[PDB]
C-alpha cells in the first residue's frame, strides 16, 4: 500500500500544478500488480496508438496475412503533417517494416496512416485492442485529426490501465510470436522522440523502450517498457491531458513520474 499511496500522492501533486489530469499506470511484471493514478480514466492516445498499430501488423505477419517486406506505394496527397521519413519516399515507396519503424521511432504520421490502411483503419485497430482483452481503447480517426483532444471526447482514447496491459501483452506476454515481440521491443528501444520524458526521469542504468504522444489541449503522453537493474521489468503508461502549463513543463512532469516510479 505504501508504494501505491506514495505514487498516487506524487501524481496528485504534479497534476495540481499542471492544470489538467494525469493518468499513470505502473505494472510490475514480478507480481502482476498495477498501481498508479486515474487508472481507469479516459485519455487521448495521440501517437501512443502506433504501438497497437505496429502490434497488429506483426500479429498479421504471424498469421501470414501480412509480409514485412511488402512494398507500399503512395502519393503526395497521402502526406500529413510530421512525416519525416515518408516525405522522402513518395517516389520509391516503403516496405511495411520501414513504415512500422518510422511510425514507432520517429512518430511518422503518414507512416501510421499507411499502416492503418493495411488492416481496416481505426475500427480494425480497435478490434485488435478488443482481442487483447481491452474493452476501453478506441481509435476513431486517422492522423492528424485524432490529436484534437477535445475535453471529454471519447474518440481516440485509452486508459492508463488498458494501455499498460496491452503493452505488456505485446512485448513481454504472448500476443505476438517470439520473433514479433522481439521486433516490437527493438523498435521501442530505438525510439528517438522520448529523450525529455520517461527516459529523462528513470535511472540511467535502466533500459527503456517507449512511444510518445503529443496533442492539442495540453496533451503529452509516454508509454514504456522499463528494464531495471536486477529487478523485473515494469510497464509504465503516462497520459497528461488538459494541461495548461507550457509544453516544456509537461515533458518535465512525465520525466518526474518516471523518477517516482523508480524511487
Ligand atoms: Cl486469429
Ligand atoms: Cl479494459
Amino acid at each position: 500500500s505504501n508504494a501505491a499511496d506514495a505514487l498516487a500522492d506524487m501524481c496528485a501533486r504534479l497534476e495540481a500544478g499542471s492544470g489538467g489530469r494525469l493518468g499513470v499506470g505502473v505494472l510490475d511484471t514480478a507480481s502482476g500488480r498495477m498501481i498508479g493514478h486515474r487508472l481507469d480514466d479516459r485519455f487521448p492516445m495521440c501517437s501512443t496508438f502506433k504501438v497497437l498499430a505496429a502490434g497488429l501488423v506483426l500479429a498479421r505477419v504471424d498469421r501470414k496475412q501480412e509480409n514485412l517486406d511488402r512494398r507500399v506505394s503512395y502519393a503526395k496527397s497521402d502526406l500529413v503533417t510530421y512525416s519525416p521519413a515518408t516525405e522522402k519516399h513518395v517516389e520509391d515507396g516503403m516496405t511495411i517494416a520501414e513504415l512500422c519503424e518510422a511510425a514507432i521511432t520517429l512518430s511518422d504520421n503518414t507512416a501510421a496512416n499507411l499502416l492503418l490502411a493495411s488492416f481496416g483503419g481505426p475500427a480494425g485497430l480497435t478490434a485488435f485492442a478488443r482481442s487483447l482483452g481491452d474493452e476501453t481503447t478506441r481509435l476513431d480517426r486517422i492522423e492528424t485529426e485524432l490529436n484534437e483532444a477535445l475535453a471529454g471526447d471519447p474518440r481516440d482514447t485509452t486508459s492508463p490501465r488498458a494501455m499498460a496491459q496491452d503493452l505488456r501483452a505485446l512485448t513481454l506476454g504472448d500476443a505476438l510470436s517470439p520473433a514479433s515481440r522481439a521486433q516490437l521491443i527493438t523498435w521501442l528501444k530505438a525510439n528517438t522522440t522520448g529523450g525529455t520524458r520517461l527516459r529523462a526521469g528513470v535511472p540511467p542504468g535502466w533500459t527503456v523502450g517507449d512511444k510518445t504522444g503529443t496533442g492539442g489541449r495540453g496533451t503529452a503522453n509516454d508509454i514504456a517498457v522499463l528494464w531495471p537493474l536486477q529487478r523485473a521489468p515494469l510497464i509504465v503508461t503516462v497520459y497528461l491531458t488538459g494541461a495548461t502549463v507550457v509544453r516544456d513543463q509537461q515533458n518535465k512532469i512525465i520525466a518526474d513520474v518516471g523518477a517516482a516510479v523508480a524511487g
